[PDB]
């Protein structure tokens, strides 16, 4: 054995040794419990940093621990590839998306082999490859025969001097990013999943998941947003029916969840497109000039909360069903056209943003709740206005009295007896739009055929190849100025045909990936049954909280379509979850890396300290850090600096104490094999151990209980480092140096290196070979001996008034109620109380009782 620690030398060699042994090369091997251990696979997007790291890992440490305990583990690794990345890549660099792509993946892969992670890379996939994307193709041609998929006209923002659709987060006030031209919406056909179908199912199987963090479940289900309200109808008033056709000249219809109030409503607000609005503003320029300023405004949500909230009276007026009030109508900027009705009722009392409008139009304000005694100025708004749990209403009639839910089942009731509203269940969640007016990404597999409409290209017929050889320069979709794609035949008629040049929202790759790992070179579906039925769902999932909502819910709906279409038996992809926290970097300025500036020769400017990531520039290159420290010492230093949902800083002092760690374990080994070579691993009774050894021991069986609690159940991979080194700080406080110490020695020895392995394999893996010639994942994750942990019993005095009268003995783990029991109990205290009762016991652990 070398003396010292050469990373560069062992990693290389260890990983041979992985490798050729294959033991991270996984079949569906059903003498083996299976473990699937997924971490969120990256963006192909040039080079992997030290944040990417941390979660890659975390992953490899779980993985690397169940695998030590016996399970068949499959942790796998792709290639997320289609996307805006390489297109953008492709307007820079004059380079086709393909090309560009599969060259990072190249660089990318070598960065993670050296790493040492243990992944089966014959399970490796590339989303942008046929053999992959031909799946996403065939189930969308499934879905949409049954309507699942559906093409409908949606709004999209057309750059008019770009000629090409932006995205929202790409129009800064109205205009185009790179343009400043501004945007028209405009109404294209485009294609949808039916998520709104599953809306209940998604939100109600989170219940299921009772290992996942609350926090996402919680953004899950806001997202969803469910709510249980009331549809009400207000009869038109006869003086307000000029220019109002159909039903709308009948009644105006609202939503709300908050039907307990609606005898506190004092106006109601319409959408600038609902036809009481257009009707009104006939005669009345102001309200065409209110009307003109809505449709010009963003509805995107960020905007709504962040918008002033303004209206117009419109000089009509409804009827409230439940006490024959005459409301005016008001047109306000906060309500959508298309979100249902179009048109919600206002109670300012009780709602906030009522009472906001209502206070600024000197509208009324009328209570119909009371919370207790609570005081109610209609001047101020107060946090219980709005209390629904706790409140009765009042000024109400028949309803008063009740409380929220007595009262929604009475108005419920009331309503529908006069055929003026019911019950309605409502979701914020909107379909899912699938198309892109992109290049980089899935083709769509429709037909457009001037006889047969939009056809679904055939099963045989699948992939849909999108063509390779492509430089897009963001003029517009270069797909439809491709004849040799477009133009094609009709799969049901013969004719001449149309190619959709559409792509995918890339969401689509990352919502069934999971799935294809388990087989992924089936050739005749998406998963294969036989894997499917052994992998089952995936056991633990490690990614950031940014895909806590859409990427998490995209999966869970694709495992529920999947399920339906008979691919495969679990109800949910993930059943649990890890968000890891992120790696934090200092940031220089044109922003500059770290690794290229030291504090031209001329100096930089040091600006904030964030999240690692190729916007700032400020991505550590793990190379780097292997080049200079070691694999061992990158993972260490991640592992250990904080608790794995915490952020991390990047620290050179912090890698720097990693590897001074690493070379400190090293230093112990070699100096154990120094003096004397190795032994046979101390096992067995402990009885005739030394008191030293025995407490040596103790720490070993307890420290290796604390660990496999921090790696199974805590997932605080910090503290069990720190657990590790406590036992090494006890071990060189121990003289080994007996035939039995060199037993205990061993003992510790090879316990610590299994226990780091997860975190530290190559170093780990090069120490066993030295101290042991079993293959180190045979020999397993160590066991607990539950001797160890038991102290030595101690005697106690037992004296009665202070004269010593018998001795006991009691465990070192006995509480004062034991020894007060045990000494009660003594044969010689008992002779020399005489029947009398203790007035006091004086219990001094350790040494005496004394009854009184
Ligand atoms: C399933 C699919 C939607 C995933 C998608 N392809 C994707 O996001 N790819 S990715 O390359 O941007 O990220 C991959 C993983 O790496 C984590 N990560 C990134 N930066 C940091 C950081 N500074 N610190 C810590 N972790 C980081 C990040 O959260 C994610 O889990
Ligand atoms: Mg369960
Ligand atoms: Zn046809």
């Amino acid at each position: 054995m070398q003396e010292h620690y050469q990373p560069a030398a062992i990693e290389p060699a260890a990983q041979k040794k992985w490798d050729d042994a294959r033991i991270s090369n996984v079949s569906e091997d059903a003498s083996k419990p299976k473990y699937y251990c997924l971490s969120m696979f990256p963006y192909p997007s040039g080079k992997l940093h030290m944040g990417h790291v941390r979660n890659y890992t975390i992953g490899d440490v779980l993985s690397r621990f169940k695998l030590l305990n016996g399970f068949n583990v499959m942790q796998p690794m792709g290639w997320d590839a289609f996307g805006m990345p390489a297109e953008n890549a492709a307007m820079k660099n004059n380079v086709a998306p393909a090309a560009w792509t599969y060259d990072n993946i190249e660089y990318m892969k070598t960065q993670l082999k050296s790493l040492g992670f243990a992944v089966d890379w014959e399970r490796e996939v590339a989303t942008c490859k046929p053999e992959y994307y031909r799946w996403e193709q065939w189930l969308f041609t499934k879905l949409f025969e049954k309507g699942i998929v559906y093409r409908k006209n949606g709004t999209v923002n057309w750059d008019p001097v770009d000629q090409t659709v932006l995205a929202n987060e790409q129009v800064i006030d109205g205009r185009g990013w790179r343009s400043g031209a501004l945007i028209e919406k405009r109404e294209i056909p485009m294609y949808y999943f039916k998520i709104t179908d599953y809306a209940e199912e998604l939100l109600n199987d989170l219940d299921k998941l009772e290992h996942w963090p609350e926090q996402v479940k919680t953004m899950q289900r806001n997202w969803i947003g469910k709510s249980r309200g009331m549809t009400v109808r207000f009869a038109v008033s006869d003086d307000s029916k000029q220019g109002l056709e159909g039903d709308y000249a009948k009644f105006l219809q609202v939503y709300t969840t908050r039907p307990d109030t609606l005898m506190g409503a004092t106006y109601v607000a319409v959408a600038a497109e609902h036809p009481l609005a257009t009707a009104a503003a006939a005669d009345k320029p102001e309200l065409q000039a209110f009307i003109a300023e809505c449709k010009a405004g963003s509805v995107a949500e960020a905007d709504m909360a962040t918008m002033e909230k303004k209206g117009v009276p419109t000089g009509r007026y409804v009827v409230n069903p439940l006490n024959g009030d005459k409301l005016e109508v008001w047109i306000a900027n906060y309500v959508l056209w298309g979100y249902g009705d179009g048109a919600v009722m206002a109670v300012p009392a009780h709602d906030e943003r009522d009472f906001e409008f209502a206070a600024k139009y000197n509208l009324p304000k009328k209570q119909v709740i009371a919370v207790g005694d609570n005081a109610f100025d209609a001047n101020r708004w107060q946090e219980w206005y709005g209390d629904k749990e706790n409140g009765v209403l009042v000024n109400s009639g028949d309803l008063d009295g009740l409380d929220f839910q007595t009262a929604f089942d009475a108005v419920a009731a009331k309503l529908q007896s006069q055929g003026a509203g019911e019950p309605k269940t409502q979701y914020r969640l909107r379909d899912w739009g699938i198309s892109r007016q992109r290049y980089w990404g899935c083709p769509i597999p429709i037909v457009h055929c001037e006889k047969c409409g939009n056809v679904p290209v055939p099963a045989d017929q699948l992939p849909v190849v999108l063509p390779e050889n492509v430089v897009p320069d963001g003029m517009g979709s270069p797909l439809a100025k491709m004849p040799e794609f477009y133009e094609t035949s009709c799969p049901c008629c013969g004719g001449a045909a149309k190619r959709e040049t559409d792509t995918m929202d890339t969401f689509i790759e990352s919502s069934w990936y999971f799935f294809r790992y388990m087989s992924p070179k089936f050739s005749d579906g998406m998963v294969s049954a036989e894997s499917a039925k052994y992998w089952g769902a995936v056991d633990q999932y490690i990614g950031g909280i940014e895909h806590a909502i859409l990427h998490l819910l995209y999966a869970r709906f694709f495992t529920k379509l999947m399920r339906d279409e008979g691919l495969v038996n679990v109800d949910e992809p993930f059943e649990r979850l890890l968000t890891q926290g992120m790696v934090v970097c200092e940031t220089y300025y044109d922003w500059i890396n770290p690794a290229d500036v030291e504090l031209d020769g001329l100096p930089v400017v040091i600006s904030g300290t964030e999240k690692m990531s190729k916007s700032k520039n400020n991505g550590v290159d793990p190379q780097e850090l292997i080049n200079a420290y070691g694999a061992d010492t990158a993972r260490l230093f991640m592992m250990f600096a904080a608790p794995p949902e915490q952020s991390l800083e990047w620290s050179d002092s912090g890698v720097e104490g990693a590897h001074r760690f690493l070379r400190r374990l090293w230093r112990t080994v070699y100096e154990y094999l120094k003096q004397g070579g190795a032994v046979k691993a101390f096992a067995g009774n402990q009885d005739g151990l030394s008191k030293e050894l025995k407490d040596l021991r103790h720490k070993l069986h307890s420290t290796t209980a604390k660990v496999s609690d921090d790696y199974g159940r805590r997932q605080q991979f910090n503290t069990a480092i720190a657990a590790v080194m406590e036992l090494l700080n006890q071990y060189d406080k121990t003289d080994t140096g007996s035939e039995q110490g060199r037993a205990v020695a061993q003992e510790v020895l090879e316990a610590a290196v299994r226990l780091l392995w997860p975190i530290v394999p190559h170093i780990c893996e090069t120490l066993w070979s030295e101290l042991n010639g079993a293959k180190l994942w045979e020999a397993g994750w160590p066991t607990v001996d539950e001797a160890a942990l038991v102290k030595s019993e101690i005697e106690v005095m037992v004296q009665v008034n202070g004269k010593l009268r018998g001795k006991i003995t009691v465990a070192a783990d006995a509480s004062k109620a034991d020894l007060e029991a045990a000494a009660l109990a003594n044969e010689g205290a008992v002779k020399f109380m005489e029947g009398k009762p203790a007035k006091k016991i004086i219990v001094v652990p350790g040494r005496l009782v004394n009854i009184v």
